């Protein structure tokens, strides 16, 4: 079950349009479409392999340079030296190895448009819930509880495993209208808060 009284709004400063242009701010960016990717890195369960491939499909397009990528986890050096190669290559990218408190997860999620989860394994999808309930807009793979949690009028789901669905669904929701993120935003706190 989510909690509701940890995982809402209140706790954060100003508008999302503020703490956005803020957060990228510090790693040198300016602003653009944002997504987030919070978990640990390994090769067939959260799917930070997915993301990166994509995060490669993307990099030669013209509309990659209108997207932001945060990439928080740990794990695997070959993995962690790879999200490190992709942030030197590309200034849209930051990665972040290490756990970071709940309290941070929250202000990120309130501050960012889009939290990408490419899980190939699922279960629960508690992130998913946490991620809604601060109006971040959830990218997914359709596995588990994320199914389950996820909806048309919440989110993208993909099929699990495939770099070129997710690099899709990124432009896609890059193309999005301020108004239609608005919406989103609404059903997701909406959604999550009926979770109770």
């Amino acid at each position: 079950g989510i909690d509701c009284s940890f995982w809402n709004e209140s706790y954060l400063t100003g508008s999302r349009d503020e703490r956005k242009k803020s957060l990228l701010s510090k790693f040198g960016m300016d602003e653009g479409v944002t997504f987030m990717f919070i978990g640990r890195f390994d090769r067939g369960q959260k799917g930070v392999d997915v993301l990166l491939k994509a995060i490669e499909i993307l990099s030669s397009k013209k509309e990659f340079q209108e997207m932001r990528f945060i990439i928080i986890g740990k794990g695997d050096p070959e993995l962690e030296g790879w999200a490190r190669s992709l942030e030197e290559k590309h200034g849209n990218v930051k990665v972040i190895t290490e756990m970071l408190s709940r309290e941070f997860v929250r202000e990120l999620y309130g501050s960012v448009d889009f939290v990408i989860i490419p899980s190939y394994f699922e279960p629960f999808g508690l992130v998913a819930l946490e991620a809604m309930c601060l109006g971040a807009i959830p990218i997914a793979s359709a596995v588990g509880g994320l199914r389950d949690i996820i909806t048309n009028e919440t989110g993208i789901l993909v099929k699990a495993g495939d770099p070129g669905e997710l690099a899709n669904a990124i432009l896609k929701a890059l193309e999005l209208s301020r108004s239609d993120l608005s919406k989103f935003r609404e059903n997701c706190k909406k959604r999550a808060m009926s979770f109770s």
